[PDB]
């Protein structure tokens, strides 16, 4: 009985919008609202809690990068405070490895950060570990076989086709084979032994490409296309297939949810969400 979450994202300005999708029964649920509006967000679930991380408060008086961790308990539901990280980060991408949240780039109004830290649950406390290679914002992060994968993004000056591998126990990064396609903003997730980046923003057009890297052979494979162009879309895996959510097309921000099945290689449209957004935090518990 998971459900998918949808936080925050931007329609107009940021908005605070926590809902959820049940894909066994088609329905949508409306939970607490955040505490503050954030668009450009990361979400993840550690030990059934949901955690909305970083992104950027941009309102009719002004715009606020944040530096922002909170944590949605679903059986009570509500949001709370935990400690924040050490920069704000718009536009940051996560992954969770063994319990703990790694934050990774993202951006502090023209600061584009290649550092990352650790968030310890247990402890509620955030650590640097080793920076990446690139700058990267709009970077989309993987996590397989206990190593954190950071691909694509936009560096500052240029945007990328490249993708780095963090190895947790060494504390280190290394550069991996570069994508077919130069993505900021793409939705990145695992699914079965394979990350798959779909869609984001190649510096000329948005994207519905999606190509998947098999860790074996080392190499980049275009699968099949999502019906819409998307960037700043959320995106998560639920039983055996990949969801994505909303993002901006080029011209409308999309209310638009598929699903791909990877035994077919195809994208359908399942639902919609309740309104057009880009720049959610999306994940499953
Ligand atoms: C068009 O108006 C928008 C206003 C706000 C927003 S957002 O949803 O609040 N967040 C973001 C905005 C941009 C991002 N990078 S990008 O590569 O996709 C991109 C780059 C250039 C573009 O065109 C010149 C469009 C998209 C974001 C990347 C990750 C997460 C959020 C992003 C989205 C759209």
């Amino acid at each position: 009985g998971r459900l998918i979450y949808t936080a925050g994202g931007y329609f107009r300005q940021s908005l605070s919008y926590l809902e959820a999708y049940n894909p066994s029964n088609g329905t949508w649920l409306r939970l607490a609202d955040l505490q503050v509006p954030r668009s450009g967000l990361a979400g993840c679930v550690v030990g059934g809690l949901l955690y909305a991380v970083g992104g950027r408060n941009n309102s009719p008086d002004g715009n606020t990068d944040s530096s922002a961790l909170d944590c949605y308990n679903p059986m009570t539901n509500q949001w709370s405070p935990c400690a924040p990280m050490s920069v704000p980060r718009n536009r940051i991408g996560v992954g969770v490895i063994d319990g703990h949240i790694y934050a990774v780039g993202g951006s502090h109004g023209c600061i584009h950060h290649n550092s990352v830290e650790r968030y310890e649950p247990e402890r509620d406390e955030w650590h640097l570990v080793a920076p990446m290679l690139t700058r990267r914002i709009g970077v989309g992060v993987a996590v397989l076989n206990r190593l954190l994968y950071a691909v694509g993004g936009f560096d500052g000056t240029n945007r990328l086709n490249s993708a780095e591998c963090y190895y947790p126990e060494r504390n280190e990064w290394r550069m991996i084979t570069a994508m077919n396609t130069i993505r900021s903003g793409a939705g990145v997730c695992v699914l079965h032994n394979c990350i798959y980046a779909a869609g984001g923003y190649d510096g000329q057009d948005q994207l519905n490409s999606v190509e998947r890297y098999d860790v074996a052979t080392a190499t980049w494979t275009f699968v099949a296309p999502m019906k819409h162009r998307r960037s700043a879309l959320g995106i998560t895996v639920h039983q055996g297939r990949i969801y994505v959510l909303g993002g901006y097309d080029g011209h409308t921000f999309l209310d638009s949810v598929e699903c791909y099945d990877p035994d077919t290689d195809t994208w359908s449209e399942v639902t919609r969400m309740t309104s057009g957004r880009s720049g959610v935090g999306v994940a499953v518990t």
